[PDB]
DNA sequence: TTT
């Protein structure tokens, strides 16, 4: 166990000065920001810990105020000493997940740099399916080492202690140590880091810098308006109330709309075919079928749709705005996704429904502030136009170069017609079997997904991998090379392991195979989006332009610009990414404004 | 992911 010998308790200045000097000459030294809250910007810094080789590590209390907590140096005088070299780029940090940090420091006026290591994100490129990033797996996966958690100084529940409460010592041994394990953690990961250049070149230039850059958009955070949700809320209880008597008027008596239980003694009750519908659910929905003519199910599906709808945005959004700031803060996870995309958490603004009229009423609530307008830069169809490079089809990549909708051209092709006159039908056929490609799906479920008999899509994936060869090539050659080297690369060299890509099981290894296809188009696309993110950031910091990047979800990137600069950006944003990022993959911006998100969307 |  880590007792009170292991590190040392700085509480006098002459005693930090030594060791910033030490520090400023160190190659690299773990640093990690104590606090009083998860929160990045209503956060109080509470300690700061070192360590500047492996076993050598400090902590310094400089907010401890617990009932007669011993004198600390103060967090200004602490933080006075310590900025030149924390704003030096050149002294190069490692630490755990540093956006949370820089984001602390942001908060007295402090910019982080030489933002160098972060083993959180070491661990994600080496083999993003490992198992979880977070330092107590790393510490344990990496060095057999059990690392006292944040529960065991703090304690659980309710009544968890805020780090400012807890004795100097105890905040010590868990600071330093962290700090400690953060450094050996670093000086095993990075050598094995190099082992191959794809990684290290997605490490290095994508995820790293992007670290300050998703800080800051956290940190800008959104503005919804409160009102707008309420009444949406309001309204939603209403439509629940009408739609649950519709539901009784068409049949009889009062019930839950609970199917398998009250629903099925009623809708087939009353006629249809037994099976329900698993809310195999995106692939089976009954309730959804009948719909088309059963007017129960349909009502029963739509209650369903609308009650979570309002239980997850309509109810929750307006609790997550920040008393601080009047705005929400998403928590965007940077080392979560097998494939690389960011993910985000309160809010999942992922899951609003984008083809929807209540998700569109959602985004109606991010608002941009006074003079200012909501601006949309979203990267149409990038996944697709990646598998077009990706299987180099002189067909696909000929549709994106004339700026014709593939899904119209590919329907044109594959049952051969003019383009004028594909129909919706076609269209819709050419659509699936595109995304179906992409998800490397097979031609029964393709036939599940346009409700057409299977073989019949099967005559239809023959054509088109005829008129489309390159395609088939590359998922044949990705399938391969999966088995080959036991992964698949993105276009930077972003990796994603597939061990059950020869599990001599069924399902789990197709699995395997169709996240082999998949992972380097959607991969690709993250790749893609954090470059993006990365040289728009630059260019803001650079220019200082009147303009906050607010949200990155889906394929898309989000900002509140001056209503009297829009064009001037719109156009400097739209040359940013589709310009300064992979000159390889033939990309389109679409950029569009307005009050609102949805206006812009 | 972080405190
Ligand atoms: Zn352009």
């Amino acid at each position: 166990m880590i007792s009170y010998d292991n590190y040392v308790t700085i509480l006098d200045e002459e005693t930090l000065k030594a060791w910033i000097a030490k520090l400023e000459k160190a190659p690299v030294f773990a640093f990690a920001t104590a606090t009083d809250s998860l929160d990045n910007i209503s956060a109080n810094l509470v300690g700061l810990s070192f360590a500047i080789e492996p076993g050598v590590a400090a902590y310094i209390p400089v907010a401890h105020d617990y009932l007669d907590a011993p004198d600390q140096i103060s967090r200004e005088r602490a933080l006075e000493l310590l900025k030149p070299l924390l704003e030096d780029e050149k002294a190069l940090k490692v630490g755990q997940n540093l956006k949370y940090d820089r984001g602390i420091l942001a908060n007295y006026g402090i910019e982080l740099r030489g933002i160098a290591f972060d083993t959180m994100l070491e661990s994600y490129i080496l083999n993003s399916v490992a198992g979880r990033h977070d330092m107590d797996s790393l510490a344990e996966r990496w060095l057999k080492h059990k690392t006292i958690t944040f529960e065991e100084i703090a304690g659980k529940g309710k009544n968890q202690l805020t780090f400012n409460q807890i004795a100097l010592e105890e905040a010590g041994r868990y600071a330093a140590e962290d700090a400690d394990v953060t450094l050996q953690l670093h000086l095993k990961m990075w050598p094995d880091l190099q082992k191959h250049k794809g990684p290290l070149n997605v490490f290095e230039n994508i995820e790293m810098p992007l670290v300050p850059v998703l800080s800051r958009i956290e940190r800008n955070g959104v503005k919804i308006d409160p009102k707008v949700l309420h009444n949406h809320s309001e309204e939603l209880t209403l439509r629940l109330a009408e739609l649950e008597k519709k539901a009784h008027e068409i049949a009889g008596e009062e019930f839950n709309l609970s199917s398998t239980k009250q629903l099925q003694t009623i809708l087939f009750e009353k006629q249809g075919i037994k099976p329900l519908k698993k809310t195999p659910s995106t692939s089976e929905e009954v309730l959804e079928e009948l719909a088309l003519d059963y007017p129960l199910p349909k009502v029963i599906l739509e209650y369903r749709g609308l009650a979570k709808l309002k239980s997850t945005y309509t109810d929750k959004l307006p609790l997550m705005i920040n008393p601080k700031t009047g705005r929400v803060h998403t928590s965007y996870h940077q080392a979560v996704t097998a494939t690389g995309r960011l993910s985000s958490t309160d809010p999942n603004l992922q899951n609003i429904p984008v083809r929807n009229e209540e998700g569109r009423r959602i985004r109606q609530a991010f608002i941009a502030p006074e003079d200012y307008v909501i601006v949309s830069a979203d990267y149409s169809q990038i996944e697709l136009r990646i598998m077009a490079h990706l299987s180099r089809d002189k067909g696909l990549l000929t549709a994106f170069a004339e700026g014709k909708d593939i899904h119209r051209a590919t329907a044109a092709e594959v049952f051969g017609l003019p383009l004028e006159t594909v129909t919706s039908e076609q269209r819709r056929s050419a659509k699936a079997i595109n995304f179906g490609l992409i998800y490397g799906m097979s031609a029964f479920g393709l036939a599940r997904q346009l409700n057409i008999p299977r073989k019949e899509a099967q005559k239809y994936m023959d054509l088109y991998f005829e008129r489309y060869p390159g395609v088939l090539e590359y998922m044949e050659r990705t399938r391969a090379q999966a088995k080959e080297q036991g992964y698949v690369e993105t276009l930077d060299g972003r990796r994603l392991y597939l061990p059950d890509i020869k599990s001599s099981n069924g399902a789990r290894r197709a699995a395997a195979e169709r996240a082999a296809i998949n992972a380097p188009m959607q991969g690709t696309a993250a790749d893609i989006i954090k470059r993006a993110m990365i040289a728009v950031d630059a260019w803001l910091q650079a220019e200082q332009p009147r303009v906050r990047m607010i949200m990155q979800v889906h394929d898309e990137l989000v900002f509140e610009v001056h209503k009297d600069d829009v064009d001037a950006v719109a156009k400097q944003i739209h040359q940013l990414m589709e310009n300064c990022t992979r000159l390889d993959v033939p990309l389109l911006v679409e950029v569009g404004s307005g009050e609102n998100w949805d206006q812009a969307h």
